[PDB]
């Protein structure tokens, strides 16, 4: 039944970009009140599968489409609220709505999407937005403001655990080539212009940028678990504009730059667009393959890309001045020609701290895996998919096996002291004391395992505090290390829950 | 195959009797040069079944409509280059296209209309043409101008005999 | 009637190390099996049935396991620093960290692998530019270092392209 | 079908160890042009088996004999330009050529004897060369200049991988 509803209102002017507003799922079904609401109260804990209904008058006169993002680790919302560039709206799960179909409707499960169950009396972690934004604006502005209703249909039941099923599990080797929520930003043709080209890169594994932020998601730290791609592009194309506007395209996939002579051009293998459609692209490469990422001073276009050509218009009666917005998304890679994977089931760079200035030094880890500071030496942070997937699901929890390594910045001969690796359940202060080791400094290498986790059975991405295993790292000799290097392996089902993004 | 393309232009304001241009057939196929031009070369003598594909936005909003006029033996283009009078346009074959209808196809067994083989490397009686030109005007002008594209499909093989079959 | 085969399924050097000028010095593998030089250092190459393999074939790929080696200049109880293996995915400048290895300088040994190839599938004997893995050798007190010794042994399936020659 | 071609030029005195000249085997397709070459085009791709045939006016009474080396990998090139040595022509995959036999042809799978698949649009790695050298004189010298046909008969379809299988 309906659980809960709000209101997103539509300026008259719709530009592109626009914010239009963000609803708390949570206080959609509370100020509700609601007899799921109530229901809710008592089960305690729901993990519910919500049907999620805007209405909205539909209209093929306006060319509007906006983007529902799902955003329930609350990641993007600061990155929004003024003006909404599309890297981030789709770099969580999200749903284009056409304003030409009118009604809109999808399935959250929110066991996927999410990951974690929702406590009626409050927010656990953080609280689940979904956020509404205009991808393509309207040719013209409309007759005057207006709005939409979101609705909430769901029979909300108690939950029997707290944890969903996870979404991905972590496997070094393992890269289907199948996508979920890949939409490449609106690309735009002009109708001052009798041919165009528009290329889109293939090289999914760099990470999407706006300014100066990157913004980590989890498509792109998936490609770059691999070296490299070669098959066919499936995907889909939306021409979002009037139904007075229309265009024909020339979709080929070309290598390193464009060829300049329209008849090479069309005896490549590529297909025509006319509307709304999927579409199969083969990647196109001296190698057949494109590299998954790029090296410095290499640019997108230098390798394989998806070009777009308008060989016939667009048109659009006079006087219409809005330009024809093309959204291209990418579901599969069929027939797929992968290269090796691009890191082995092996150890890789967690932290290494060197230069010490203090000779007691004491690296708090705990039970999470994070990015360390310090006021007393060097930290230097590795960048890794695994890191990258980490900082790209709302929760995740699993065991590292941790190699640590470090050389001396002393004479041998005159060395003393150790690493120790301090290992308790609790906290320093009322702890109980677990496999607690001592490495004298002469060793120069330890290993010990990591619980990254907590009786819970998950962690977030930020601080948190709740009672589980807690490690630290203690120097009694640091000024006698040139560097500490810290490597983690993660053993077999490390799991993370619910996909997002991480604007840096 | 695709053996031969050209372009049409379009003009913001496209009025009724206005020429769009020419496109020569066997210059299409050999500008292209074309692994149906290149197979032509060696046939020497073709009597292709073409494939016609005119690609072009659809739009309902324009009361456009166009004719394709297919003259083997140049006989209107003289007279149709400054204007094109439907009475010219329309007393060869032709085809209507319509612009709410959008990419237009047609198939033009050149056996039947037009009867003589076509001969790798030069003309022999007159060069073939497509005329394009506007029947009926645009209802208001457009944003801007446009063009449309034309391309001939064939798989051409070579030709036993000079002569087709006779239309009468 | 042939003779024991003149190598075993072992290791055999790759290239010494030696007389090292500068403390600091940094040896870039990459993803290449190939012919070191350096202007701060001694480079000592192997010569061998493997080296000649590569050097007679287009392309080859597979994965090398590596032995490092090393005696001490300096007095044992004097020895600071390290031999450490920087591993990559990318290149120095915008590449993300693998399998990277600090061996303190008193181990006087360590093991790496080394992938010889990149995305494309194989390597040419020449320098090229292709997205791989990346590996280094980072030396921190080579002058106290009176030689390193690589050593390797390629895992099954190593793999030649092409046979040709290579005149020097 | 016949993928592209290349003339080669017999000096009236061909001596032991005379330079003949080099084809370069994506020249030949390219310039031709070409129902193969045009195939390529779209192949994008190919990893052809050739048919090499060299058209030559057999002759018993002269003692030629020729080599065609096969340097996919351009090894050769520079060291026999002013004169082609044996050891040089024959430490590449290569074809005795002899006068007497007259018109000589032989098959390379590209596969096997280069490895890589060739790009239609630009060399890969290096540009693969066909050597013809002179490996034994004439006894005297013959009446006048000649020339010689090389000629490349392939079926080219797309590549589905971009590596062959490995030689070794």
């Amino acid at each position: 039944g309906l659980a809960g509803r709000g209101v997103i209102y539509i300026p008259k002017d719709c530009q592109a970009n626009r914010y239009l507003g963000t609803l708390n799922i949570r206080d959609m079904i509370s100020d509700f009140k609601g007899v799921q609401y109530e229901k809710w109260i008592t089960a305690g804990l729901v993990m519910p599968t919500f049907k999620i209904v805007i209405r909205l008058p539909a209209n093929a006169f306006t060319g509007l489409t906006w983007v529902m993002s799902f955003d329930a680790y609350n990641r993007i919302t600061s990155r929004i609220t003024a003006s909404a560039d599309p890297v981030y709206t789709l770099s969580v799960p999200h749903w284009l709505i056409h304003h030409k179909l009118g009604t809109f409707s999808c399935e959250i499960d929110y066991g996927e999407l999410c990951g974690h169950a929702m406590w009626f009396k409050s927010t656990t972690f953080e609280s689940p937005r979904l956020h509404f934004t205009c991808l393509t604006g309207n040719n013209k502005e409309l007759a005057a403001d207006w709005q939409a209703v979101v609705e909430l249909y769901a029979e909300l039941e108690e939950a029997t655990s707290f944890l969903g099923k996870p979404t991905l599990v972590f496997d070094p080797g393992v890269f289907n080539g199948k996508f979920q929520f890949l939409t490449c930003p609106p690309i735009f043709f002009d109708l001052t212009a009798v041919t165009a080209l528009r290329s889109a890169g293939l090289t999914l594994g760099q990470v999407p940028m706006v300014g100066t932020t990157k913004v980590y998601n989890l498509n792109s730290t998936l490609v770059s678990c691999v070296l490299g791609m070669g098959g066919t592009v499936r995907g889909r194309v939306h021409i979002c504009a009037p139904i007075f506007y229309s265009i024909v395209l020339w979709v080929v996939s070309e290598w390193n730059g464009t060829t300049m002579d329209w008849n090479e051009l069309f005896k490549y293998p590529g297909v025509y667009v006319e509307e709304d459609g999927s579409f199969e692209v083969k990647i196109r490469s001296p190698y057949h393959r494109t590299p998954a990422r790029l090296l410095a001073g290499q640019s997108q276009r230098d390798m394989s890309s998806l070009n777009f050509y308008a060989i016939a218009g667009p048109i659009a009666p006079s006087g219409e001045t809005a330009q024809l917005p093309i959204v291209v998304q990418i579901d599969e890679i069929v027939r797929p020609d992968l290269s090796l994977p691009s890191f082995e089931d092996d150890y890789f760079v967690w932290v290494d701290f060197s230069e010490f200035t203090l000779d007691k030094e004491e690296i708090e880890i705990g039970s999470r895996f994070f990015d360390f500071t310090s006021n007393t030496c060097r930290v230097s942070m590795g960048e890794n998919p695994f890191a990258a997937m980490i900082a790209c699901h709302g929760l995740h929890s699993g065991v590292l096996d941790l190699k640590l390594q470090w050389s001396l910045n002393t004479e041998f001969g005159k060395s003393s002291g150790s690493v120790t690796i301090t290992k308790l359940v609790g906290d320093k202060a009322m702890g109980l004391d677990g496999p607690s080791h001592v490495f004298a400094i002469q060793k120069l290498e330890g290993t010990t395992e990591l619980l990254v986790g907590n009786f819970a059975g998950a962690n977030p991405n930020t601080r948190f505090s709740l009672y589980s295993r807690w490690m630290a790292i203690k120097l009694d000799q640091a000024k006698s290390i040139k560097v500490l290097r810290v490597l983690c392996k993660p053993r077999p089902g490390f799991s993370f829950y619910g996909r997002t993004s991480f604007p840096v």
